[PDB]
């Protein structure tokens, strides 16, 4: 079966752990520790195809830049998550953007931005306007999330799957 492997990346707190989680236990999991990271493997029909997704939730905690760009290159996707209520996180996703083009040294990279966090729409710091012109200097498409909701959780991970599928 393909095997398409997914990284999580962004700053702490933005919803890396519960986004995974939510896709791979339909749970919403308020309290996973910040600072572990783990891998997860299911078996997903993608467009008809059984395929195998694996995801790495990235906690942060790798400091060896050569570790964290072996992560990365092992990596065929990636999911770029900020929180549309902390603008910093979405600052920060330009960090990961250039950590990830480094390493795998192709603009097209399988990669979407993800804004999380779309039910605390009255704590909004991160416009959809100027997360979709980011998304569209970096030709990659913008969806907005919810771990808590589920919205566009499935979406994030077949959509990123699918230009794994198209790319590579
Ligand atoms: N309301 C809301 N809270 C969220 C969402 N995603 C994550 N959280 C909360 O934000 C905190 C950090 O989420 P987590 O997934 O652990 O962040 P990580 O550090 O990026 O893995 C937790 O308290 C989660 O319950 C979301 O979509 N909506
Ligand atoms: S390794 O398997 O021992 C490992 C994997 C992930 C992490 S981390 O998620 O805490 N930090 C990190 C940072 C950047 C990229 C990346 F994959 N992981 C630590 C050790
Ligand atoms: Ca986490
Ligand atoms: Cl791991
Ligand atoms: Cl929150």
């Amino acid at each position: 079966l393909a095997l398409h492997k997914v990284i999580m990346v962004g700053s702490g707190g933005v919803g890396k752990s519960a986004l995974t989680l939510q896709f791979m236990y339909d749970e919403f999991v308020e309290d996973y520790e910040p600072t572990k990271a783990d891998s997860y493997r299911k078996k997903v029909v993608l467009d008809g195809e059984e395929v195998q997704i694996d995801i790495l939730d990235t906690a942060g905690q790798e400091d060896y830049a050569a570790i964290r760009d072996n992560y990365f290159r092992s990596g065929e996707g990636f999911l770029c998550v900020f929180s549309i209520t902390e603008m910093e996180s979405f600052a920060a996703t330009a960090d990961f953007r250039e950590q990830i083009l480094r390493v795998k040294e192709d603009e097209n990279v399988p990669f979407l931005l993800v804004g999380n966090k779309s039910d605390l729409e009255d704590k909004r710091q991160v416009s959809v306007e100027e997360a979709k012109n980011r998304a569209e200097q970096w030709n990659v498409n913008y969806v907005e999330t919810s771990a808590k909701t589920r919205a566009n959780v499935d979406k994030v991970f077949f959509d990123l799957m699918r230009e794994i599928r198209a790319r590579l």
